[PDB]
């Protein structure tokens, strides 16, 4: 039915999951030819293969191809893609913001396919040195934030389109109003109505039957600490809602924040979506599984997601022992997609400020020893110091060979310090 | 004559540079009205102060705004944007490249943007807080190459603009032909002739004119290891041209490379360039030396500049003592700017090589680690762990309170984990 | 004060005009160094020199830079933007898009970059060939949509901001919501509070001012045919909300449109804007004259705006007389900035439909039909037949001979076609 | 061997097609995912069938997604993609550029998205709407501009690339040194080897077998009118090459340019290409067919491509039955795509500065004008009088009643102005 909508989905892959619309709306929607969109139908299969198979699949937040290739070469099997990093430094405005919605709604995607093209030219480059991959595929899923859609349904119809064009395999969606949306662990969030995401949700799916492909959906819950609701027009919401607090300025309802609404919102989204996320203002094993076993008394087996976030203080929070089991004791409690969303920014903004801090007080001995570091690093499988083939210098000189029938006097490796001091 | 054409030009500024073009010239050519370039006038004005006052100016090669603000934070006073690194993992080709020119021609310039978009946020934060800025500036002066000038003197012409209008300081141009670019550091490179190097420097400046910018030019030769050369017709060249060779299959020339036609052709650009730059195979103090003596002695006082290039094994080609000196004693022979251009790609590729290989073994054991390390160099000038406020949070809550009078009931920061927890 | 943070404005620029910020914010919220914004700084203040002096300012909506440099060619003085252009035909998705901020926020402003682009390669041709420019100025202000400010208050900000780097005279901010946002034309619009869209019109102050740039302000409203409204939490929208008939599913409240709430919500807009603009369903010259009446009792010599749409059947609603004075009688009751917003889309694609039609039919016959027309035009200034001149060939042949020291081989234009067969 | 590389191209496609690679080469340079590129598939295989089918195919350079999607609603069967628009009022610099590839090499391309884009959102309107298309296809090929390749052979490759992701049917490739590169019909046109011009070729080709679609490449010469050369080092130049007058300043050698030299160009490069063509100075039936012959005799069958270009002043050239009957000639010597280059931007242009003028004169009586020639066209096709419909206002409702089960409140069409006053 819709199976055959989807050509690649695997048996099973829609089962549970409810639609507004139908197998013939597809149809009318979706224009007359049929448009591949590989790299969308293999990620997003991929993913569902690895949710399925694994203990758990766990990612850290990249903000540029490099990161995701060293991550997929270090062995993780899926990248995440940070909205907060897009916005901090990887947007279509070329500016740095805060995680606030602030920056143009095509950013995303066009990070989510740089990555792709870099893990494409990583394969490319392994495939022609014919000795086979130093990994399992180049192609680990990318799940991607698509934040609160960028504004109504159509919004979110239209980011879903952008980010399988872009190849991305999961997509998440949040219960927060985008005209004033903030990172999950900032103050001052506003909800919207439990039917209005339901709505957004809705929208994702239809785009993904629109496109023919089987792309994952998350659904992400920031009633965890959010005290402010657009409207109480829903009689699932209005149970939370102070109304003796009254309305702010803004026309804002004020509600009862915390596990209970995060709950029943995720009840209510639980068909409509692919794994369920609450946002937490603290890595609590506890309330993880307070919240895993509420939603699954409901809808046994549904998989979740955990933000294991940098904006929490690990060491303060939970001792050596705990912080090492984590993600493990999640991943049993049904947790299957975990991520560090803001890795990236840290381990790119520390690095280099502990190396250009070296750098002004000892100049080249603090390069060296990062080049060191480096040379060390390949008994682990590190292949960047000899930047020249990592960029795929060997493959364009393959392609060049190629076209000269091999009689190109202008080739690049042969006669390089890459070659003759590494 | 052309200081009335660039207001912001200091004194002596053009002392003994050249132009082909008159002041006359310009007027004609630069439209009827005046439209400021308050970034690229800036930084090109703190740079010439700065290569002229101090030691000598280091910088590092920075692939993101991030890394930018991070080195400036640290304390660096120049920021070096690499060709190479834009190739890698920053185009507006969205794709991996080796260092071919392969990427569309506006890739540099928009990093550019990127780059002085972040410092002037981070310039912002500071500001709004009102204690003063951290830094004795956050516009520290971009340096950027324009590579061998995306084809002929009208594209020069034009990359040099757009540099200016992303607020660039100084642009490098090498004496290569555009269309078979390589890195330095790799065979297969081939020269123009000294005629046609000059023609694209002459573009740049007349490029700086008429945007009334007084941008540094800084003429890069890659004679040192090119075997080739595109024609003969330069009387200068020709010294060097092994005519017993024949010529290539495409029509090249084969040369005789090495410390003697880079002298020669550094000696030919010195009136048209501000500073000089020959690209070498090892780090060499003799051979810069030698270099350094014969540009000299036809041009008493001309700056020099040198790349620290990581395509070289340091501790192979060095002892430890020699390391901790080099950039010194370069700076003692008149090479004022220094830059280790691929700094950017090695710490970012590195760090999250090894931050992705310690989370597949150890899950959120090695993240914390990296959040501990950044905690213990909040002593030594280290902030990004406190990332609401690094990426402008403070800023914008600050921006949104001036708007409504102060009643906004969604500011970010009061009720957020960064406030609680660190 | 306010006029030491904004160097350029002149005298007056911003009498009647009330900010919920301090000086002192602004000074705090704009960075330690000076950045300047030329074109932003020299559209604004021409813009608003224009819209004193004329008897009324007029402009079509252009979707390119080449649409534009013809404008102003054509002896127009300002130049209008077009966010339902942008949806359909020049945004930053690459897509063609209906008019409701689907695009990204980017878009408007990246076509404004590109429009003063043009106008400064038009403006260094001519300065080039020496013998002065064949128009007033190329540099005509841009008055751009800035659609709903793609959110709260601090989208509205950021796009203030950009459109101010891409040089803007004036944008343009309505109180709709920007996640259901439509044209102004279409069906099921949702309206914003009062207040909220002040704030919006607030940010874009602040932005300005921020930006030092005495950029115009012009603040729309969508209330003659919005018949929703996200919230009744604002008093001054309550008088007009249908509390018999309900909230909608989505929790909208239900309001009575026309010509009231659109002069109430106007006059509260008035202090925090420099131009007032009501969308209206029909060329109606009755209606404008109550919507200047009442909004002049308030506050007299406020300058309007006023869209001359290609929504509206122009000879189905009015007779040919009425068609033919229409923008001089609404510039004298004060509609100072009047535009026809779809122009460009209507030219652009009736024009190709009909030179492709033609092709079609008879080849080469209907080119050459066109050909002739544009020369044919020549004599009324047109110039675009010698297509090498006007998009910068000669330009660039001196730029490459003030390089090359008047010695390159390789000059494009004496040995061209354009030179050998475009002779008088 | 190459037909299983690339899986959509029919029986055929490649006969008489030469390549300086193995298919082993792409097996070896192509990575080991399939990845689909559909449109340019669907559009290089239509293309095929229509140079083979119709009398000729004829085409106008679009410089926008709008001006396509008028050209196909209008029963033209293919788009050109003109550099030369790119350059005017249509690049990723926000720039107006002679045509000079002075432009970044990722326009022509992005233009090539935007225009399948819109054609996409033309389907997709009509398609919700039930009644069936109005068009054989929305999703006429696209043959596009690339320039001298923008470098060398990798450039080229990488160039011909992009098209291929962007869904171009076709791209063109010039003999001309991409540093100094010019619109043919400007001077100071400088060529490169014959020789390096056939790598471009290769490079193109590698590019479409290492993607596995089967886009057409034409190879274009710019002998007829280019003086200069940049190395004689090609045997094959060398007859053409004038040794008396020796190189210029640059270095360049000075050339004997006319037809004689683009017959031995194209003699050469036709292995390695589709279509050939040669830019002219004037349109000329009799060099026309002279080039077409020699071509043949050396080629039989061999396709070719014919510019129709603005930069000839046509009624100066011909009389109007010359005008008259010009395609239709050069189509029976076997010129099956010829295209009207410039065609987007003349009618851009012309069109606006005589709104322009015409509102600045009378105001609206001039819009009213336009409107009610709109209106008159009606009859004959036109549907962008109804605007809201056109850009897909109509089908962004029915996705909003898609996704609420049909219970939105805020759908745009029903109380719209265009629903009032257009009926
Ligand atoms: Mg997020
Ligand atoms: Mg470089
Ligand atoms: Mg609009
Ligand atoms: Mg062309």
């Amino acid at each position: 039915d819709f199976y055959s909508l989807i050509p690649s989905a695997p048996k099973g892959r829609f089962d549970g999951i409810e639609r507004a619309h139908t197998a013939e709306d597809v149809k009318r929607l979706r224009g007359s030819v049929e448009i591949k969109y590989s790299l969308a139908e293999m990620g997003a299969n991929r993913l569902w293969k690895l949710i399925h198979e694994e203990d758990f699949v766990n990612a850290l937040g990249a903000l540029s191809g490099n990161q995701a290739m060293q991550m997929v070469r270090a062995g993780l099997k899926a990248i995440y893609l940070s909205g907060w990093q897009v916005a901090a430094d990887a947007n279509t405005a070329s500016a740095m913001y805060p995680d606030q919605s602030l920056y143009p709604a095509n950013a995303g995607p066009e990070l989510a396919k740089r990555i792709n093209r870099t893990l494409q030219r990583a394969d490319q480059i392994e495939t022609a040195e014919g000795k086979g991959l130093s990994v399992d595929t180049w192609f680990a899923p990318i799940v991607a934030d698509a934040e609160a859609g960028f504004g109504g349904p159509l919004d979110a119809f239209e980011i879903m389109k952008a980010y399988i064009e872009a190849g991305a395999a999961g997509v998440h969606f949040e219960d927060q109003l985008a005209s004033e949306k903030k990172c999950g662990h900032l103050g001052g969030k506003v909800l919207i109505p439990t039917a209005a995401h339901i709505r957004n949700l809705n929208a994702a799916r239809l785009a993904a039957d629109v496109m023919g492909t089987p792309t994952l959906i998350v659904a992400r819950t920031d009633a965890e600490a959010a005290k402010l609701l657009t409207s109480d027009i829903d009689e699932r919401d209005q149970p939370f809602v102070d109304y003796e607090a009254g309305r702010t300025a803004e026309g804002f309802y004020q509600v009862k924040n915390g596990i209970e609404p995060c709950i029943a919102r995720a009840i209510a989204y639980a068909p409509y979506c692919d794994l369920i996320w609450m946002e937490t203002s603290k890595p609590d094993l506890a309330q993880a599984r307070r919240f895993a076993e509420a939603v699954h008394k409901a809808h046994p087996g549904k998989l979740l997601a955990y933000n294991c976030s940098p904006s929490f203080n690990w060491k303060k929070n939970l001792d050596d022992a705990t912080i090492a089991k984590f993600q493990r004791e999640l991943g049993a409690m049904g947790y299957k997609f975990q991520f560090i969303t803001l890795a990236g920014f840290h381990q790119l903004n520390y690095g280099m400020f502990e190396l250009a801090r070296g750098y002004k007080d000892r100049q080249m001995a603090a390069y060296s020893e990062l080049q060191q570091a480096e040379f060390a690093a390949e008994a682990d499988g590190y292949t960047a110091t000899k930047h020249q083939r990592e960029v795929g210098t060997g493959y364009f000189d393959a392609v060049s060979l190629a076209i000269t029938g091999g009689q190109s006097s202008t080739t690049a490796m042969k006669e390089s310090t890459e070659t003759a001091q590494f």
